[PDB]
């Protein structure tokens, strides 16, 4: 069948919202307000994968744009980019493996690890208007765990 996809926003676990802030970029920054409306949407879609319990794969791509996230080897390291993708095709349910996180459930709030790079997860800084990023750790001072909110 087709694949099923959500509507949704993330925010960081210090409550930070997600925004596009040029060409390929995404930040994070405290907003409440009318600065809500800038906020990314994004449309997640539940594609095929390995899955368990608490650990489903997903693709993040932003709303009505041909637009992923997607992990890939940048100057040696494993790094998060936004990807555009020829828009007849996407979503679609195998995504290649560099779209794909594994959405982790841990104590009510969410996690979103690579599916291509194991223990390497979707992070914002603790600074404001810092850059998402992907970070090889889920311990220190970098921010691992977020909350979704659902779109119409
Ligand atoms: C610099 C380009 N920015 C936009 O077009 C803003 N929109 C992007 C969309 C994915 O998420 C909602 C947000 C309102």
């Amino acid at each position: 069948a087709p694949v099923r996809s959500l509507n949704c926003t993330l925010r960081d676990s210090q409550q930070k919202s997600l925004v596009m802030s040029g060409p390929y970029e995404l930040k994070a920054l405290h907003l409440q307000g009318q600065d809500m409306e800038q906020q990314v949407v994004f449309s997640m879609s539940f594609v095929q994968g390995e899955e368990s319990n608490d650990k489903i794969p997903v693709a993040l791509g932003l709303k009505e744009k041909n637009l992923y996230l997607s992990c890939v080897l940048k100057d040696d390291k494993p790094t998060l980019q936004l990807e555009s993708v020829d828009p007849k095709n996407y979503p679609k349910k195998k995504m290649e493996k560099r779209f794909v996180f594994n959405k982790i459930e841990i104590n009510n709030k969410l996690e979103f690890e690579s599916a291509q790079f194991p223990n390497w997860y979707i992070s914002t800084s603790q600074a404001e208007n810092m850059p998402v990023f992907l970070g090889g750790t889920k311990g220190g001072q970098d921010i691992t765990d977020f909350t979704m909110q659902f779109v119409s």
